[PDB]
């Protein structure tokens, strides 16, 4: 028989092959950093220094023949293409008319972006996240933010994955106009300009390739030379652990929506939709797309953008066109892909889209039932309430009244139910609506007892400015505090108030607050009671479930309350 091939491990890239080529120690344009191949190029060198070499080689993966070729004397390179990622035991055999002889088996890795080469992720979840057996029909969603791996020190293996159905990854930018990104300061705008170098306008890109696929996470077993690292390799390993989990890229958001206003021109929609198809072919762990345009008709970060006439029909066309494209991917792959969108729920945001037309293309609408009131001005109110609070004036709730100046309200007040009922009354099906819960508070200072028109209710006061604090307190921006910061610095373990704060609850609105009457610090948030009220409301109206912004800010209490409030319930999944 021929001499058995001896595999040259270092001549064959120690048997590590990848379908994706990712640049590693540089930051450049997206199309220069990311190159995906439908088939991996496998090149394995072997030698046969003694004896006869034979005529032909065969390569086996786990005892199955996957390639064959000619022997070339004493040193041969087996070259072939392979599609399916995984870890395989490889043997190389040499054959001639006298017989065949085979190398010892050795493990070969073919990396792919579905995580097929990876073991299930090792988790490190805060144990205050509890176990539930919520029915698998109900949505339990959250947003994981790409930058939460920095100061917030919250990584993919911290997520309480068994308590989630959907993880929306915030956020994928669109190349083009992006002045709003400069409002976050720091290097966000410049990092986008780098990502977009050599990329056509209106195509998606990864904003932070260090966080997405370059950073080595030791908890995930990453080495500097591992071919895919970052949050994305951890999400691929998480999908191996929990295969029914849906992980969906969220495109846009508050700071990244400026390009959507040019989608009134179909040519820019076509560029965008094609780039999303390419993105989902490149990054296989993703299960759909979420469109967070804030907002059709304007009222978002860009004060000079928004067209009430034209943006709704553009949004609807976008959804139509994305569902055509996702149907093409479903034909090509055999997979199911979801199309979702997070939307404003103030009456003035809902009126700018005919959701009765859009929702036929969509699996879910994530209703942004939060940010109703906040530190952008000095008017207290409930930022995430279901219903109208005690603080509101007569006729403010339904918008028939007049304000303190005598001027008509322009529409119903900002509450979750006023927006959910506007959506239901136009025919959006309840079982496509997902209710938002806040894992943060918004707040003010200067709300001292002398400013209250009703002494029992601090939401009748007036502020002097935004809540101030430090990042150790969960205050990453003035006026906004992580829930886990409110619990550590204002509520305490028994939920009865520490550090000079008192807890209160507006039972009409279903909304909690903490108030320090000495500093005038007042914070509006969601807590166990108000999240149980949202779950009861969702069960009552047959909504699809609940989601939250943002998972790094919880300590487990808010996601536990989301499950607790949904106990016993089931829903019909959208078809
Ligand atoms: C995109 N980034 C990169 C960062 C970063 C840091 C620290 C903070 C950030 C950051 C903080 C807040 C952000 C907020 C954002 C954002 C991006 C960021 C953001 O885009 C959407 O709104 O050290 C390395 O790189
Ligand atoms: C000014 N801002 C910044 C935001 C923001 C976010 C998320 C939401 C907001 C936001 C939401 C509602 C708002 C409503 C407003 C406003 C500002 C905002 C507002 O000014 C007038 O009424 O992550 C980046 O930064």
């Amino acid at each position: 028989a021929p001499t058995a091939p001896s595999i040259d491990m270092y001549g064959s890239n120690n048997l590590q092959f990848s379908k994706i080529e990712l640049a590693m120690e540089t930051t450049s344009g997206y199309n220069d950093m990311v190159k995906y191949h439908e088939l991996a190029k496998i090149k394995v060198k072997f030698n046969q220094w003694s004896g006869t070499s034979g005529d032909t080689y065969n390569v086996y993966f786990d005892g199955v023949k996957v390639a064959t070729g000619a022997i070339t004397g004493s040193q041969t390179t087996a070259s072939f293409e392979y599609g399916q990622g995984g870890l395989y035991q490889m043997e190389i055999e040499a054959c001639d008319a006298t017989g065949c002889s085979k190398s010892a088996p050795v493990e070969i890795t073919i990396a792919d972006t579905d995580g097929s080469h990876l073991k299930p992720l090792t988790m490190n979840v805060d144990p205050n996240n509890k176990s539930y057996n919520t029915d698998p029909s109900i949505v339990m969603g959250t947003y994981f933010v790409e930058w939460g791996i920095y100061g917030r020190d919250y990584t993919v293996d911290n997520m309480p994955v068994d308590n989630l159905t959907h993880i929306l990854y915030g956020f994928i930018p669109i190349c083009g106009p992006n002045e709003s990104v400069k409002s976050v300061g720091g290097n966000s705008f410049n990092a986008l300009q780098t990502a977009c170098r050599g990329v056509n306008d209106y195509e998606v890109v990864i904003h932070d390739p260090w966080a997405a696929y370059q950073k080595s996470f030791p908890q995930a077993g990453h080495e500097y030379s591992t071919p895919i690292k970052g949050n994305y390799a951890m999400l691929m390993a998480l999908k191996q652990r929990n295969p029914d989990l849906k992980i969906i890229p969220s495109i846009g958001g508050w700071t990244l929506s400026d390009p959507f206003y040019d989608f009134v021109d179909k040519k820019n929609r076509d560029t965008f939709v094609a780039s999303v198809k390419k993105f989902l072919k490149t990054w296989k762990f993703y299960d759909g797309v979420d469109i967070d345009w804030e907002f059709p008709g304007g009222g978002g970060a860009a004060a000079d953008k928004g067209d009430p006439v034209n943006d709704g029909p553009a949004y609807i066309a976008l959804m139509r066109e994305l569902r055509v494209m996702l149907d093409e991917l479903e034909a090509e792959t055999g997979r199911t892909y979801e199309l979702t969108s997070a939307i404003g729920v103030g009456y003035d945001k809902i009126e700018d889209v005919d959701y009765a037309d859009a929702v036929q293309y969509m699996d879910y609408i994530f209703a942004m039932t939060y940010d109703f009131y906040g530190g952008w001005n000095n008017v207290p109110g409930h930022q995430t309430a279901l219903y109208c609070g005690s603080f509101m004036r007569p006729g403010q709730c339904d918008g028939g009244g007049v304000d303190e100046n005598g001027e008509p309200y322009k529409g119903p007040a900002y509450t979750a139910d006023n927006g959910i009922q506007l959506l239901l009354a136009q025919g959006v099906p309840a079982n496509k609506l997902v209710l938002g819960t806040a894992m943060y508070g918004r707040g003010w200072e200067g709300v001292t007892p002398d400013t209250l028109t009703d002494p029992n209710d601090p939401m009748t006061g007036t502020a002097t400015g935004k809540l101030k604090g430090s990042t150790a307190q969960g205050v990453w921006e003035d006026g906004v505090i992580d829930y886990k910061g409110i619990k550590s610095f204002m509520l305490g373990a028994n939920n009865t108030g520490i550090n000079g704060f008192e807890y209160g609850y507006d039972a009409q609105a279903e909304a909690p607050w903490v108030w320090n009457r000495s500093t005038g610090e007042l914070i509006t948030f969601d807590d166990h009671r108000s999240v149980l009220a949202k779950g009861n409301y969702a069960k009552s109206l047959g909504l699809a479930g609940l989601f939250s912004w943002e998972i790094d800010a919880d300590n487990g209490d808010i996601l536990n309350a989301m499950h607790e409030g949904m106990a016993g319930g089931v829903v019909t999944p959208p078809n």
